């Protein structure tokens, strides 16, 4: 899973991760997908890769607008890269973050400064945190729900924590975003879109992907 040379600096690190085009943070994601499609597809229900791609592209729009090295917030909240992959989805991080023992199918990488901060590892935990929290909300959702609410975990740390606004500003948002690069060709290229960008449908988001 590790991108960048084993033994890379917290800074080299960052300013590696600075210098990824849109088109090449897109191909380190579908690597992603493309090795863990079975338990993506077991949990989420996605109706093909393709849309899963697409997904997880609105995922890094919506997080980081695809600027890889973003890093953001303290402890439970400090997160870093392009899915904003928070401390929470490491192994022997702060024994008090809620254990993330229900994704067996994916590594848990230990929590380092090279797993926190290589942008190889911080996608492959990103995936497997969302994972994580889909797999809460298929307890009791179904359908787009699972993501949807699995989503609203990912950002929270609750499946059923938010008000509606926030379901729609961030987890129907993504979904979105997501589609935007499929319905437009820009699974591969370096083009980008962005939250509230006026060029996305945003109008039933979820279509695209069941
Ligand atoms: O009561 C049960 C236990 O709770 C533990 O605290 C939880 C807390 O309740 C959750 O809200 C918090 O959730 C994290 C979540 O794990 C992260 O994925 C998320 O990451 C965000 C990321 C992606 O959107 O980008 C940020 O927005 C950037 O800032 C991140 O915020 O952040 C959530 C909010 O912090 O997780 C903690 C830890 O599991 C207590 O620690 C326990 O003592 C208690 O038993
Ligand atoms: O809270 C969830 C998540 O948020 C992440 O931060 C997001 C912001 O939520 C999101 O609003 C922000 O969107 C910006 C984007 O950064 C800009 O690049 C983009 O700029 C546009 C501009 O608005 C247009 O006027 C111009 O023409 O084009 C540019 C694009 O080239 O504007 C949008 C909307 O304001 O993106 C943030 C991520 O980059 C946090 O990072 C994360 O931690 C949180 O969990
Ligand atoms: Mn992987």
């Amino acid at each position: 899973d590790g991108y960048f040379p084993p033994g890379t600096s917290k800074h080299e690190l960052i300013a590696r991760a600075s210098s990824l085009k849109v088109s090449e943070v897109k191909a380190i994601i579908k690597k992603q997908v493309d090795e863990h499609w079975d338990v993506i597809r077991d949990v989420c229900g996605f109706k093909n890769k393709e849309v899963a791609y697409a997904f997880f592209f609105g995922m890094a729009t919506r997080e980081s607008t695809f600027r890889a090295a973003t890093e953001t917030g303290s402890g439970a909240s400090h997160a870093f890269g392009p899915l904003q992959t928070a401390e929470t989805a490491y192994a022997n991080a702060n024994p008090n973050y809620m254990p993330e023992h229900n994704v067996p199918e994916m590594h848990q990488y230990d929590f380092t400064e090279y797993n926190f901060y290589d942008v190889g590892i911080s996608v492959h935990m990103g995936i497997r945190h969302f994972l994580h929290f889909a797999r809460l909300a298929k307890e009791k959702y179904s359908g787009r729900d699972i993501a949807r609410h699995g989503l609203m975990g990912y950002n929270t740390g609750w499946i059923d924590g938010a008000d509606e606004s926030w379901i729609v500003r961030y987890a129907d948002e993504t979904a979105a975003l997501g589609a935007w690069y499929l319905r437009n060709n820009h699974m591969s290229d370096d083009e980008f879109t962005w939250d509230t960008d006026p060029r996305v449908d945003r109008s039933n988001p979820w279509e695209i992907y069941y």
